[PDB]
Order: structure tokens, then C-alpha cells, then sequence
């Protein structure tokens, strides 16, 4: 049974298995007058453990460190972020502080900085245009064009096809879009095409905030976008 936002006190942190070596971590936290769930990846790397994004926040992410440990008892030797908002980059330097390599795209590293968040320490090149894609570790990173924002990437794990969109993709309760001041709304559907295309065969499909479901989740964000735009 998946979490909720309303089971998760601000600071706190916790663990759901997908699948052998797969899980999510969720966290909470407040933005004006409210408080939302936020999704990320955890992926094992054999004696190591393979970070997708924060836990917004340095004391949130100091929390996910520990219920890693505590839960899992490994290593996490890599992080990678999937864009440059602070529910992905915050707490990256906790995860430096504490040992990880933090790596994300160019674009995001710049983006990072002239907003003020915190910035990864290693660049990812291979995923500069529409349709890249790189391997890294026991993942595929794929960055398909402009939609949430401008450096959006998602994630791939072949071994058990769990596709992880990020802020990219909403969970299917989301009737309505909300923050997009620095979306391609425009753009955004081509680039839901190109995930489709690019990995039609995933199982499972992992959305930035909220609940899990499977390929219907980019259909239904494709209808989300496509409704704010007719507006
Ligand atoms: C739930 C949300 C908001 C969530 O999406 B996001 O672009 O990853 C993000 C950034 C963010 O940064 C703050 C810190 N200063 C502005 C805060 C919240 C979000 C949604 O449905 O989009
Ligand atoms: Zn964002
Ligand atoms: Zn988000």
C-alpha cells in the first residue's frame, strides 16, 4: 500500500519496494500555505546504491540517508539529480558532505546556480538534444526535450522496466496542472512521445509526486497539459 502525504510528518522520510533492488523514497514538505509528497529512486548497484534526487531539503535528505542505512544496509555511492528545482537538488551537499558523488546534466548545473539552489558536482554528458540517452550504472538516463522544465530527464531501470518520469509526469488523480512558470507546454507532449516510443514496454511508471501506475500516466498527462493550453 503506497504512502501518502498524510502519513509522512514534515522531515521524515520512507522506503517502498518496486521490485528486487528497486525501491522509491518519499518524502514531504511545505510550499506556501501547504504541504505535498515528493517521489524519488533508489536503485542497487550490486555492493552499492544508485540515488535518483533528493529528499527536498538538507534535513529531509540527511533523513532519507538514514533510512537507507537503517532499511537496506548499503552504500550509496552515486546520486543522480533530474532537474534543477529544490525538491531535486536540495540536500546535495549533505550527500557531498557525506561521501556521495552527485552528478547531473550541464544544463541543470547551470540552471542550479543562477537560481540559487544547490549545485551537483559532476557533469552528465550524452543528453544535450531530444532523444539522448546514456547509460549509467545499472540505469538508463534519457533526457526527451522540454516539458516541466528545459533539462528534464528520467530514468529507466531495464532489469525490472520501472520507468521514473519525475515532475515530467503526473500521478492520475491530477486534474489540473499547477506550476509550470518554467515549462515548453508547447513542447511538452512531443517529448511524452518520445518516452512512449522510447521505452513502451515499462511495467511500472513513477511520477514526481503522488501515486504509481503504468504507461496510462503518460496518456494522462499528455490530457492534463493539452487542457491548461486549450485555456
Ligand atoms: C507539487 C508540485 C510542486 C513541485 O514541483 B517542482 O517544480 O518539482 C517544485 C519546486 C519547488 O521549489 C520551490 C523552492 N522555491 C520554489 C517547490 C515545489 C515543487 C507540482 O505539482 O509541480
Ligand atoms: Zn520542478
Ligand atoms: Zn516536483
Amino acid at each position: 500500500a503506497y504512502p501518502t502525504v498524510s502519513e509522512i510528518p514534515v522531515g521524515e522520510v520512507r522506503l517502498y519496494q518496486i521490485a528486487d533492488g528497486v525501491w522509491s523514497h518519499i518524502a514531504t514538505q511545505s510550499f506556501d500555505g501547504a504541504v505535498y509528497p515528493s517521489n524519488g529512486l533508489i536503485v542497487r548497484d550490486g555492493d552499492e546504491l544508485l540515488l535518483i534526487d533528493t529528499a527536498w531539503g538538507a534535513k529531509n535528505t540527511a533523513a532519507l540517508l538514514a533510512e537507507i542505512e537503517k532499511q537496506i544496509g548499503l552504500p550509496v555511492t552515486r546520486a543522480v539529480s533530474t532537474h534543477f528545482h529544490d525538491d531535486r537538488v536540495g540536500g546535495v551537499d549533505v550527500l557531498r558532505a557525506a561521501g556521495v558523488a552527485t552528478y547531473a546534466s550541464p544544463s541543470t548545473r547551470r540552471l542550479a546556480e543562477v537560481e540559487g539552489n544547490e549545485i551537483p558536482t559532476h557533469s552528465l554528458e550524452g543528453l544535450s538534444s531530444s532523444g539522448d540517452a546514456v547509460r549509467f550504472g545499472p540505469v538508463e538516463l534519457f533526457y526527451p526535450g522540454a516539458a516541466h522544465s528545459t533539462d528534464n530527464l528520467v530514468v529507466y531501470v531495464p532489469s525490472a522496466s520501472v520507468l521514473y518520469g519525475g515532475c515530467a509526469i503526473y500521478e492520475l488523480s491530477r486534474t489540473s496542472a499547477g506550476n509550470v512558470a518554467d515549462a515548453d507546454l508547447a513542447e511538452w507532449p512531443t517529448s511524452i512521445e518520445r518516452i512512449q516510443q522510447h521505452y513502451p514496454e515499462a511495467q511500472f511508471v513513477i511520477p514526481g509526486h503522488g501515486l504509481p501506475g503504468g504507461l496510462d500516466l503518460l496518456k494522462h498527462t499528455t490530457n492534463v497539459v493539452k487542457a491548461h493550453t486549450n485555456a
